[PDB]
């Protein structure tokens, strides 16, 4: 069953809360709502009543590489607003590649986390922790290490999921197969977890297949990330067991991203998802994939949890 213990012995208070309180919700077949974006999560509000427990942010533009090309983070302030109205945070990376970006009219630098808009070579960088692209990851980690320590210090626990999606390979970390991901994932939390003393996060992996699984010493939650088709609101069982036989059913099971929020009269004894997170735009605001009604529904739901009603 799904550790109550970050895998970090030295997690401060609030991180362990978080977990335990995660894991309890889940065991008994709660689910707590989540929403990327805050402007998103503040149309959820507006127009479904609700504001989600989770908010999911990026790290994205505060990436070393895109601030070369003139990008301003603004998502730390968003988390600490969040937090100070009681909710709980993700946080994702789309890491700007450290070196190789293209910056062409078909791959703009803005779009230098997907691996068709860069050069870069992961695998080539973990095979030379001499080389200059090896250096730049370790800065890019130590980057946003900074962004995690500032949210440290205000006592503000994450949900922390770095190299999302990895096994797609569409984002530069995935493109070189497992082995060289694996590996930058367990320099991150290395990096961060000794060198910089980054004790508020729980881990959270991203990919299904046992060959890109980090290990159990290094992930508190596994989850998926899933776009099926428009209206689909099943509770997705099969991602949900292939999740509980990576660990061999011994961490908490989330999904990371939904186009399709999963009806929560279908999933409990079936899929018992700790939280979803919804995607921004359409996926939330429009009535192909979540209409308006069904959405009144799932947030004033018993076994759904909402911003007002998170108890750590
Ligand atoms: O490539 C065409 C694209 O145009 C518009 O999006 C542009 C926007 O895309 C960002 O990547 C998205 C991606 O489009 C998709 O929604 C999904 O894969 O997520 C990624 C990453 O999302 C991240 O950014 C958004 C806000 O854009 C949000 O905060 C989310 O939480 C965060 O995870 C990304 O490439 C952006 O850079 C890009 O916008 C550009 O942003 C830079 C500054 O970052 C500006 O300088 C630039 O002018 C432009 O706005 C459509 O929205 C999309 O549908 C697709 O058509
Ligand atoms: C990225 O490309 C755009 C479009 O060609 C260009 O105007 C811009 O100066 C480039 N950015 C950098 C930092 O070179
Ligand atoms: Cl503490």
């Amino acid at each position: 069953a799904p550790s109550t213990t970050p895998v970090n012995e030295k997690a401060t208070d609030a991180a362990k809360n978080l977990l335990s309180y995660l894991v309890e919700q889940a065991a008994n077949g709660v689910t707590l709502s989540g929403q990327q974006d805050l402007e998103s999560a503040q149309w959820v509000s507006d127009n479904v009543g609700k504001w989600p427990a989770i908010l999911g942010i990026d790290f994205m533009d505060y990436s070393p590489s895109r601030v070369e090309y003139g990008a301003v983070g603004s998502t730390v302030p968003d988390a600490i607003s969040y937090d100070s109205d009681g909710g709980i945070v993700t946080f994702c990376w789309h890491w700007g590649s450290p070196s190789g970006t293209y910056n062409t009219t078909d791959q703009p630098w803005w779009s230098n986390f997907y691996t068709e808009a860069t050069a870069f070579d992961i695998a080539a960088a973990m095979d030379d922790p001499d080389s200059a692209d090896y250096n730049l990851l370790v800065r890019d980690i130590d980057a946003i290490s900074e962004l995690l320590l500032q949210l440290q210090d205000l006592d503000i626990p994450i949900l922390w999921r770095p190299l999302h999606q990895a096994e797609g390979g569409w984002f530069w970390w995935g493109a070189k197969g497992p082995e060289a991901c694996i590996a930058l994932y367990r320099l991150m939390f290395d990096r961060m977890t000794n060198h910089h003393g980054l004790n508020n996060l729980l881990w959270v992996w991203n990919s299904v297949d046992p060959s890109w699984y980090p290990g159990n010493d290094v992930v508190d939650i596994v989850s998926a990330d899933i776009y099926a088709d428009a209206g689909d609101h099943s509770p997705q069982e099969e991602t949900f067991a292939s999740l509980q036989s990576l660990t061999g059913d011994t961490k908490l099971v989330a999904l990371g991203e939904v186009g399709n929020i999963p009806d929560p009269a279908s999933t409990g004894g079936v899929a018992d998802w700790a939280y979803w997170v919804t995607w921004n735009g359409d996926f939330i605001k429009g009535e192909d994939y979540n209409p308006l009604e069904y959405k009144k529904e799932v947030f004033s739901a018993e076994n759904i949890i909402t911003r007002d009603e998170v108890d750590v």
